[PDB]
């Protein structure tokens, strides 16, 4: 829907997964009155990643939220490779970033704000069966002081109409110090692996991005970081069987902590949904103000 000539190269904001996003200005009348947007493409247009990106274009496409960025379209450009994903631009940054500039005036109830916003994404998410696997605070976007989205799907998946998990392997790294065990060891991924990833992200938020406190940081410590090569996935999974977990951060209360170690469950059932967890956040944050 977006004719190439008229997007204008203004930045890059960050390389991913086999591909990287650019502020752009979609300016079709010249006159720079176009919209400031962002743009996501691919780095080696290989053919399964294209049909990846294209499932993606169809999965954002499908989402309508307050905490979900925001579709606009798409751009095709010459035949149809090269094919580039139009995005609202969301101008405070990653989740990361944000939090990390900004922790001296971040107190914990915008904290489980944020969360709750987090949870409400993910939820609308579930009910859609869709997996987001990738869920992380590089990955949440941050549109003004009040209001955070989920950026990025280049991960997600469709589960199957008749299986509650969906299994996939992939040729390359996995941010393996966010994955539930059983993604770990048999490659599952379903909402409560979700919520595995959630409480990571919890524990990311409350730790401020320090980054001697991140979660690889603190599991490579726990694990020994002589540890090197497939080995270092081998004892994380020997890690969480015996109940290793990341550490209280800082100043955390126990409850939110509690809601973290409780989404490190290692019985997959015995995890939290996501709207139990907006209910515990936002009773929380009602207590606390
Ligand atoms: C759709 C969208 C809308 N708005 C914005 N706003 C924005 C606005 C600003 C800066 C910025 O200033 N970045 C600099 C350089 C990179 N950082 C590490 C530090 C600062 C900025 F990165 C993003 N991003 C979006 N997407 C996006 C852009 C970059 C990144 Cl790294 C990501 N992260 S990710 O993991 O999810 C992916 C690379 C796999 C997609 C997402």
């Amino acid at each position: 829907q977006f004719e190439e000539r008229h997007l204008k190269f203004l930045q890059q904001l960050g390389k991913g997964n086999f591909g990287s996003v650019e502020m752009c200005r979609y300016d079709p009348l010249q006159d720079n009155t176009g919209e400031v947007v962002a743009v996501k493409k691919l780095q080696h247009s290989t053919e399964e990643h294209l049909r990846d990106f294209e499932r993606e274009i169809e999965i954002l496409k499908s989402l309508q939220h307050d905490n979900i960025v925001k579709y606009k379209g798409v751009c095709y450009s010459a035949g149809r490779r090269n094919l580039k994903l139009i995005m609202e631009y969301l101008p405070y940054g990653s989740l990361r970033d944000y939090l990390q500039k900004h922790k001296e005036r971040i107190d914990h109830i915008k904290l489980l704000q944020y969360t709750s916003q987090i949870c409400k994404g993910m939820e609308y998410l579930g009910t859609k069966r869709y997996i987001h696997r990738d869920l992380a605070t590089r990955n949440i976007l941050v549109e003004n002081e009040n209001r955070v989205k989920i950026g990025d799907f280049g991960l997600t998946k469709v589960l199957p109409q008749d299986k509650e998990y969906y299994k996939v392997k992939e040729p390359g790294e996995s941010p393996i110090f966010w994955y539930a065990p059983e993604s770990l060891t048999e490659s599952k991924f379903s909402v409560a692996s979700d919520v595995w990833s959630f409480g990571v992200v919890l524990y990311e938020l409350f730790t401020y991005i320090e980054k001697s406190k991140s979660p690889p940081a603190e599991f490579m410590r726990m694990i020994g970081n002589d540890k090197q090569g497939q080995m270092i996935v081998f004892h994380l999974i020997e890690l969480l069987k015996n109940n290793g977990r990341l550490p209280r951060p800082d100043g955390c209360p126990d409850e939110i902590y509690m809601i973290m170690t409780e989404c490190w469950n290692n019985n997959v059932n015995q995890r939290p949904s996501f709207r139990d967890l907006a209910l515990r956040v936002d009773q929380i944050r009602d207590n606390m103000a």
